[PDB]
């Protein structure tokens, strides 16, 4: 049996694993580029298989600067494996980026807003296509080699903190679930943590609209935005288009910014 993956790619390293999958960095032999390749073992459940096959077809249609870039998808039956070849991001994701910036000086307003705008625009792209993310969190947000923000479903398991209340309670939901996730991410970008204990305590309070007093005073506009985004009632949350048009996102600049 000839394995498509082993014939066409030189394996470099394992990047991690999560859910049905394992992810590898591998060099394509013919084109000489390095790719991220997710190998998903298809489950012994027809409805879960149905979903997986739908999801791969749906991602193959997607093209946006803030969405992870697709190359190929294929099946191998040596257990059936689905391989998905995407553009290789940097190893450190948004979660790691925030854990390496634990002071207020390292979270300058315009830098965080620039990053948040990229995420929000990726989300708005999905919503405009009648899609949603459902699982938006910092560990699902990576960077390209040139620091362009990339949203995907990375599935590297090393959390329900960013999940809307309607999902946590297992109720039906709408694209508005992603707006709830964005609210928490915006807060987290602007508010650096020293310990994981502090992070969990504070983010839990923020979910319930309890804010650190020094955050409300420093960032009054962003405070209002986060409140609205974190409404318990999904209807009350603003559309992604209304967030990206907010005044705080105009003329964003910082020393070192591209172009
Ligand atoms: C450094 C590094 C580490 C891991 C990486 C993983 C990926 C990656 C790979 C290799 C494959 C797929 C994705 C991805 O984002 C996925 C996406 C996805 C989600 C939103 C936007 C774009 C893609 N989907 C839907 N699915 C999916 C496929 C089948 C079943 C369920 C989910 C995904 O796996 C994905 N993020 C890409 C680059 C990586 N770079």
């Amino acid at each position: 049996y000839i394995s498509r993956y082993l014939t066409d790619f030189e394996p470099i390293q394992c990047l991690g694993r999560g859910g049905f999958g394992v992810v590898f960095e591998a060099k394509n032999k013919v084109d000489d580029c390095n790719y991220a390749i997710k190998r998903i073992r298809l489950p012994n459940r027809e409805l879960a298989r149905e979903k997986v096959m739908r999801e791969v077809k749906a991602l193959a249609k997607l093209e946006h600067p803030g969405i992870v870039r697709y190359f190929n998808a294929w099946l191998e039956a040596p257990k059936v494996y689905l391989y998905i070849q995407m553009q290789l991001c940097r190893k450190e994701n948004l979660k790691d980026w925030m854990n390496g910036r634990c002071t207020i000086e390292e979270r300058e307003r315009s830098v965080c807003l620039h990053i948040f705008l990229q995420i929000a625009e990726a989300v708005e792209f999905l919503h405009s296509k009648g899609l949603m993310h459902r699982n938006l969190k910092p560990s699902n947000i990576f960077f390209t080699m040139d620091d362009v923000v990339k949203v995907g479903d990375f599935g590297l398991v090393t959390t329900k903190l960013y999940m809307s209340p309607e999902q946590i309670h297992g109720n039906s939901y709408s694209h508005k679930v992603d707006i709830f996730s964005l609210g928490l991410i915006l807060f987290e970008l602007l508010y650096p943590f020293s310990t994981q204990m502090e992070r969990v305590r504070t983010l839990t309070d923020v979910r319930n609209l309890k804010f650190p007093p020094l955050f409300t005073q420093k960032y009054p506009c962003e405070y209002v935005m986060v409140q609205d985004m974190l409404s318990p009632s999904p209807m009350e949350r603003p559309e992604a288009i209304n967030i990206i048009e907010n005044a705080v996102f105009e003329d964003l600049d910082f020393p070192g910014k591209t172009v």
